[PDB]
C-alpha cells in the first residue's frame, strides 16, 4: 500500500477516450501524406545522373566505347544537348495528369468508400512508381515509356489529399486552427526531407533502387492504411466535432478572377525549387549526385519553420493575410542575394538555403485558408454549400496549372544559364503578392477598430 | 452509412480492458530481465581478446616492444601463462557475490517499495558494469580493479529477479503455467543471444566499448521502468488474479537433501556453456573473436526451442520430472559426439550447437517448477507459508554454490586440455539425472490409475 501510481502511466491516463481517437488519426494521416511525397521526389534527385560530364568520368576497363563516343556516361535519349528540355517534358507529364486528376476527383471521388479508395491510391502509386525504377534493370531505351508510366502515376496520385481533408474534416469539423494543426502541415515537407535522404543512397552506382525502395514504403503504408483506418467518429463511438451552369457567373464575383491569379505565381515559385533545385546545386557547386541531393534539404528544413511562425503569428494577429505579403515581398531580395554570393562558402549557403526555404515555402501552406475565409462571407452566403463548392473548384483548379507551368518553363530557359531562371522566379513573387488590392485594404480597414 | 470498421480495430477491440494490463506487464518485465542478462553477457565474449597469440599477430608500426616481449598483444595482468586462471576467478568474483545477494535479499528485500528497488538496480548495474569498460581508456593495469568492480557488480545486479516474481505473481497469482508464459521464460536467453551480437561489435579494436555500450542501454531500461511500472492490480482497479531456528529439522523432510544437489550439478552444465564456450569455440576452430561470438549465439536458439518443446509436452502429459530426465540422460552423447566430430565442418557445428543447446538449455527451466510441485504436498502442508519459504530457500541457495562451482572449476582443468571438460561436464549430466529416485519413483506410481 505504499507504492503509488508511476508518473509515466498517471500522465497517460489524464487523457480522455476521445482524445486518444483524435490523437491517432493525425499520426495515420501525416504518414500518409507523407509517404506520398516521399514518392513523389526521386525523379527531381537522380536528373545529374541521368546526364553527366565524361571528362571528370574516368575511362572504362570494359570496353563499351568507340574511342569518340563519349555518350556511354549518359542515359540514352537524354543523351544530346537537349537533355534539359527533354527532362522537362517529363517532369510535367506527371503534374498535368496530376491537374486532371484533382478535377476529376471531385466527381467520382466521393461515391467511393474511403478507406477503399485511399489504400486502392497507395498501391497504385507504389506500382506505377516502381515501373519507372525497373527500366534500369530491363534497361529500356525509349523517351515513350518514361512518359506513360509518368502520365500513369499522376493520374493514380491524386486519390490522396481529397482523401486526406474529409478523414480530418470528419473529425474535427471544416477547418481547424491551432498550434496541433500548424504543427500537422508539415506532413508536406517531412515526406520531401527524408525522400532526398533515403533516394540519395542509390543514385552513384545502379540507380535503378532509387525508385523501388520508395515504391515499396508505399505500398506498405498501403496495406496499414487498410488495416486502421476510421472514417467518421460515429463507428467507435466517439464524439462528433462541436459546429460553427453557375461558371459565367462566378467570375463576376469580385472574389475568384484575382486569387486565380495569385495560386497560379504562388506555386510556380515553389515547385521550380521542388523540381529544379538537386540539378542547380550539382551544376554550379561541381558536386556529385549524393553532395547534391543531401544539401537540398536545408531548403525544406526551412520550410518546416517558415510554416510554423506565420501559423503562429497570423494567430496572434487576427487576419492571415498581412503576414503573408511581408514574406512574398521579402522573399526576393534574399533569393537574390543566394544566386548573387551564396555558392562559394558553406557557411554563407547553409544559412541561405534555409531563409529562403523559410520565406518562400511558408505562405504556400497559409494563402489558401486566407482566401477561403475571404470568400466565405458574401452575397452568396455560406448557406449555398454548392456555390463555394464551384467558386473553391476554380481557384484550387488553377492553382495546378500552376504546378505544370513551372518545370516546364524552367526547362527551356535553363540553357540560356541559370541567372534568367531567378529573374524568373523574383519577378513571380513580386507578381504574386498583388493580393494586396483585396485582403490587406480589408485587413488594415477593420484595425482602425482598435482605436475604438 | 457504407464502409463498416476496419479489420484492425475490429481485432483490437476484441481484448478486455483486464487483458491490457495482464499483457503490457509481460513486455514490460520480458526488456527488464533480457536487459538483465544482456548486461552480464560481455565478460565472456572478450576472453580471446585479453590474451592471445602474437605469432599470426602482425608486427607494429609504432616501437612498443624491445624485440623479445611477445606480451604487446596481450592485456597486462593476463599475460603469463595463467591467463585461464587468473580469469577464472574474476567470471566467479561476480558470481560469488551474486550467490550471496539473492540470500540477503530475501530479507532486506521486500522491506522497499518494488519500482523504487527495481529501477535503482538497474541504473547501479549500469554504473559498475561500464567501470569495467573504462579500463580500456584509463589503461588500468591492475587485477585488484577489475575484481572489486565484479564483487561490486554481482551484489547489485541480484535485485532483478526476486522483483520480477512478485511483479507477475501480484497479477497471476503464484504459478501460472501456458503457452504464453512459455514463451515469457525465454526473456532470459534472447539476453544473450542478443548480448553476444552487440557486445561482439567493439571487440576486434577498442574492447572497451564492448562494456559501455550495454551498460547503457540498461541504464535506459532504468528509467522506462521507472515510469511505466504497476505492481499491484489494485492501483489501476483491474480485477484481482482468481486464486486456487528450524533448518536442523529441514534436513529430515525426504524432499530437499535429493534436489539441493540437483540444482548444484544443473547449473554447473550451463553455466560453464555461458562463460566458456567463446573461449572454446576461437581456441578450437581458430577463429576471431567475433566468430567466436556470432557462432556461440546458435547454442542459445537452441535453449529457446528447448524450452518450448519441454514446456508444451510436460502439459500433454502430466508431470513435470519424466521429461527432465529424458533430456538430461540424453544430452550427454550428443555433447560427447560435438566434442569427437564437431569442429571441422561448418554442417556439422550447426546442427550440434542446436541440439545440445535444446537438450542442456531445456529442463533449466523447468526442473524448479517440477520440485517445488512436489514440496507442495507434504506433512508439512501448504498454509505453512513460512516452512515452504524457508525449505525453498535452501534449493534456490544451493542453486547459486552451482554457479560458482562452474567457470572456477572449467579454470582450471582448461590448461590441462578441452577434453578433461567435457568429460567433467558429461559426469555431470549422469550426476543430475538421480532425481528418478524420488520423482520419477512417484510419477510412473500414478500412471497405473490410468488402466483404471
Ligand atoms: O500537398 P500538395 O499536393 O502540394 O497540395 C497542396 C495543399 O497542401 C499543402 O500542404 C497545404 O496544406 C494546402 O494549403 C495546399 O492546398
Ligand atoms: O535467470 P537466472 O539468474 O539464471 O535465474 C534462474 C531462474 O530463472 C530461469 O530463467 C528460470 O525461469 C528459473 O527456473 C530459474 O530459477
Amino acid at each position: 500500500m505504499r507504492s503509488s501510481l508511476a508518473p509515466g502511466v498517471w500522465f497517460f491516463r489524464a487523457f480522455s477516450r476521445d482524445s486518444w481517437f483524435r490523437g491517432l488519426i493525425l499520426l495515420l494521416t501525416f504518414l500518409i501524406y507523407a509517404c506520398y511525397h516521399m514518392s513523389r521526389k526521386p525523379i527531381s534527385i537522380v536528373k545529374s545522373r541521368l546526364h553527366q560530364n565524361c571528362s571528370e568520368q574516368i575511362k572504362p576497363i570494359n570496353d563499351t566505347h568507340s574511342l569518340n563516343d563519349t555518350m556511354w556516361c549518359s542515359w540514352a535519349p537524354f543523351d544530346k544537348d537537349n537533355y534539359k528540355e527533354l527532362l522537362g517534358g517529363v517532369d510535367n507529364a506527371f503534374l498535368i495528369a496530376y491537374a486532371i486528376g484533382m478535377f476529376i476527383s471531385g466527381v467520382f471521388g466521393e461515391r467511393l468508400p474511403l478507406r477503399y479508395y485511399l489504400s486502392a491510391g497507395m498501391l497504385l502509386s507504389g506500382l506505377f512508381t516502381s515501373l519507372f525504377g525497373l527500366g534500369y534493370f530491363w534497361n529500356i531505351h525509349e523517351l515513350w515509356y518514361f512518359v506513360v508510366i509518368q502520365v500513369c502515376n499522376g493520374l493514380v496520385q491524386t486519390t490522396g489529399w481529397p482523401s486526406v481533408v474529409t478523414c480530418v474534416g470528419n473529425w474535427f469539423g471544416k477547418g481547424k486552427r491551432g498550434f496541433i494543426m500548424g504543427i500537422w502541415n508539415s506532413h508536406t515537407s517531412v515526406g520531401n526531407i527524408l525522400g532526398s535522404l533515403i533516394a540519395g543512397i542509390w543514385v552513384n552506382g545502379q540507380w535503378g533502387l532509387s525508385f523501388i525502395v520508395p515504391g515499396i514504403i508505399t505500398a506498405v503504408m498501403g496495406v496499414i492504411t487498410f488495416l486502421f483506418l476510421i472514417e467518421h467518429p460515429e463507428d467507435v463511438d466517439c464524439a462528433p466535432p462541436q459546429h460553427h451552369i453557375s461558371f459565367f457567373g462566378a467570375l463576376r464575383i469580385p472574389g475568384v478572377v484575382e486569387f486565380s491569379l495569385c495560386l497560379l505565381f504562388a506555386k510556380l515559385v515553389s515547385y521550380t525549387f521542388l523540381y529544379w533545385l538537386p540539378l542547380y546545386i550539382a551544376n554550379v557547386a561541381h558536386f556529385s549526385a549524393k553532395e547534391a541531393g543531401d544539401l537540398s534539404t536545408l531548403f525544406d528544413v526551412g520550410g518546416i519553420i517558415g510554416g510554423i511562425v506565420a501559423g503562429l503569428v497570423s494567430d496572434y494577429t487576427n487576419g492571415r493575410a498581412t503576414t503573408c505579403c511581408v514574406m512574398l515581398i521579402l522573399a526576393a531580395p534574399m533569393m537574390f542575394l543566394y544566386n548573387y554570393i551564396g555558392q562559394d562558402g558553406i557557411a554563407s549557403s547553409i544559412v541561405m538555403l534555409i531563409i529562403c526555404g523559410g520565406l518562400v515555402n511558408g505562405p504556400y501552406a497559409l494563402i489558401t485558408t486566407a482566401v477561403s475565409a475571404d470568400l466565405g462571407t458574401h452575397k452568396s452566403l455560406k448557406g449555398n454549400a454548392k456555390a463555394l463548392s464551384t467558386v473553391t473548384a476554380i481557384i484550387d483548379g488553377t492553382g495546378s496549372i500552376g504546378a505544370a507551368l513551372g518545370p516546364l518553363l524552367a526547362g527551356l530557359i535553363s540553357p540560356t544559364g541559370w541567372n534568367n531562371v531567378f529573374y524568373m522566379l523574383i519577378s513571380a513573387d513580386v507578381l504574386a503578392c498583388l493580393l494586396l488590392c483585396r485582403l490587406v485594404y480589408k485587413e488594415i480597414l477593420a484595425w482602425k477598430v482598435s482605436l475604438s
